[PDB]
């Protein structure tokens, strides 16, 4: 039984995140994808980010949201995320998924060997990421061997950064994310 | 009332189309965007299929609607016909024709574009880094330096109809690339070889 773990800030979550989750679940025949909003940060309150993710993933039986990073403590380390989730899901083979840029930083930290005993890794990026970052890709691939995969997601052209700025400038967020998330951003006035 | 006109094949329609329509409606304070599937590529889905997908996808939005003027008129679609018909249906309205930047280039590069500008204003939408042909770049540039045409960039148009079709052919998920209703419609009707 294979379990996907998508680690992100989700500030806000959008269709790029959701497409990426579906793609990864299909490419590796995952039975479920657990969305884990990170604790550590500026960044919206963890509850806002948690609720937005609950709203966006609710209607999908194969998506779920975990509070392991939010509840644990100050700074979020992927080794912690995987440790907690390994305990909750000892059955499951973990496929940790996040931005290719974040993954580069995560693998470059102390105890990266500890990471490979806990999970397989999937870096996601918007199109043409290997051209702009040919060395990060080259180093990631070579360190992890076939314990890591980089996949390109056209929909990740949608970014949390653009979403936030559209909200700041009162430009519509329709069809970039579920209406529920759009309204949540509005109702809580998340980005001024 | 300022009326948006989204001309496309919509085979299939997706969030890229919908984001672009939303953006253009906001940029030009449009009161409504009318989606017009073209009449009728190796094969293109039947017009009714493309119409229903567009109806499904735009339904929940009070400011979107779908027209059959191109579908019903005849075989091949001319924008001048589309603009003629919709002006008759909305004589009050100032028409804002919106389509793919590549398509807009072609429309402008064919005889009688001068005939078009009296009927509507034009908006080309494109995905970032979109590699147009050269005769299209030249055609857009000329109109751009005269400020007779507007181009807006839509990150969400990185989602394309071609990739959706291929994902459907290869039984790869279309979730969150388009509304579930359109996802299911493609499936239920087996639109791209299942």
């Amino acid at each position: 039984r294979r379990l996907g773990v998508m680690g992100g800030t989700f500030d806000p979550i959008h269709y790029g995140h959701l497409v990426a989750a579906s793609e990864v679940a299909d490419l590796f025949d995952l039975d479920e994808v657990v969305f884990v909003p990170s604790g550590q940060p500026q960044v919206s309150a963890a509850e806002h980010r948690y609720l937005m993710t609950v709203i966006a993933t609710a209607s999908n039986p194969r998506f779920s949201v975990s509070r392991v990073d939010i509840d644990r403590g100050g700074p979020t380390y992927t080794k912690d995320t995987l440790a907690d989730l390994h305990a909750l899901h000892p059955d499951s083979e973990l496929y940790f998924t996040t931005g290719a840029d974040a993954l580069a930083s995560i693998m470059s930290a102390q105890g990266w060997e500890e990471l490979f005993e806990l999970a397989r890794f999937v870096g996601v990026s918007r199109p043409g990421y290997e051209l702009r970052n040919e060395h990060i890709t080259s180093l990631l691939g070579q360190l992890a061997k076939d314990a890591l995969t980089l996949v390109e997601i056209p929909a990740l052209a949608i970014s949390s950064t653009d979403c936030r700025q559209r909200a700041e400038q009162s430009r519509p967020l329709w069809y970039l994310m579920p209406d529920g998330v759009v309204q949540y951003v509005s109702k809580c006035r998340l980005y001024c």
